[PDB]
């Protein structure tokens, strides 16, 4: 069974020393990652910094969680990341996104003992 820090790294880690694909890497990466399996994930966000630096954001800066929650942490350092983010023309099930490379702040929600990354909740 696929634990809440492994769904986390299959939804959201590509350590890269920039991000790279084939074609457009929105569309192969939701799709190789079954983010297109039971319908098109609208946004989804990979984090091409190493695990390590990614799970340390947990001991950084603690911030509200969009939903409420108060177990977010917002990176002290800009991470190298990549949005996708469904289009207008997308239909499932071949499910279209237009790609935005940037670098910010990664918010993660964090859970477990040990405590890791579990939910991607935003950039800053």
């Amino acid at each position: 069974k696929e634990t809440a820090a492994a769904k986390f790294e299959r939804q959201h880690m590509d350590s890269s020393t920039s991000a790279a694909s084939s074609s457009n890497y929105c569309n192969q990466m939701m799709k190789s990652r079954n983010l297109t399996k039971d319908r098109c994930k609208p946004v989804n966000t990979f984090v091409h910094e190493s695990l390590a630096d990614v799970q340390a954001v947990c001991s950084q800066k603690n911030v509200a969680c969009k939903n409420g929650q108060t177990n977010c942490y917002q990176s002290y350092s800009t991470m190298s990341i990549t949005d996708c983010r469904e289009t207008g023309s997308s239909k499932y099930p071949n499910c279209a996104y237009k790609t935005t490379q940037a670098n910010k702040h990664i918010i993660v929600a964090c859970e477990g003992n040990p405590y890791v990354p579990v939910h991607f909740d935003a950039s800053v």
